[PDB]
């Protein structure tokens, strides 16, 4: 069963946290969500969990310097990453996640909320 | 005089853009300002590899300028965040916990004084 990391925005805004909580509700069925001293401590300790991971899902709807960190710091310690993207908000998104992804240990997918247990499904099973 | 990579929301919002044009060109003074979304991606982590210095304007939330920094961070450049209490905003704490008051530096400040901030970081 694999280390999960969960990435959605918090101080860039809660918007999406109903979705947050149904993905890492589906993550919970396939492996331990690890994400789950003030704000030093909050760096230290996810940039550890962060690097135990097996794949770190983020959900990059909404925009958020915190998830991009995630995302960048993720990206040099060679993580398989998993983007999740809802284009019926009407954003556009970030060109740096976008164009990160190399289709394998990066993905980006454009989904539309009602389908990301899903989602989630085939890309863990 | 080095070479500079300026970070600052596009996509996450662009409420900060006359700002930014003021912090690049208070930062010319200094240094060199250095298919699709994928060639923008590989370009500007090329210039960020060539970069000495990162600067990054941090007080609209954008996950392009959170992923410039976290790559900035493990190709060990230097950082300099900027961030303005005046938005109402609490400064992601993946941003403010990961400074260490040198190579990562985040500093408050007051649109006003952008100027002299930068004048002082770069002698
Ligand atoms: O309270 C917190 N708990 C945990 C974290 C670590 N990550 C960052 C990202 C949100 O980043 P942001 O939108 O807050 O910038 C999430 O994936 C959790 C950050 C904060 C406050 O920043
Ligand atoms: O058009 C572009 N030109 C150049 C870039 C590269 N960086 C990302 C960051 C904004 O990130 P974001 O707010 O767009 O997510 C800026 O520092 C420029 C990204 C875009 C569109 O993303």
């Amino acid at each position: 069963r694999p280390a999960l990391y969960f990435c959605g925005s918090i101080r860039g805004g809660r918007e999406d946290r109903t979705l947050y909580e149904r993905i890492v509700s589906r993550l919970r069925r396939f492996g331990t969500v690890l994400t789950e001293g003030g704000d030093r401590l909050i760096h230290e300790q996810d940039l550890e969990w962060l690097q135990q991971a097996d794949v770190v899902v983020a959900e990059v709807t909404q925009p958020s310097l915190g998830v991009g960190y995630e995302l960048g710091r993720a990206v040099a310690f060679n993580k398989r990453i998993l983007c999740l993207f809802r284009p019926q908000s009407g954003r556009v998104l970030s060109a740096m996640i976008r164009g990160a992804a190399d289709g394998s240990r990066f993905q980006v997918w454009d989904y539309e909320e009602g389908e990301v247990e899903a989602l989630l499904d085939r890309y863990f099973e």
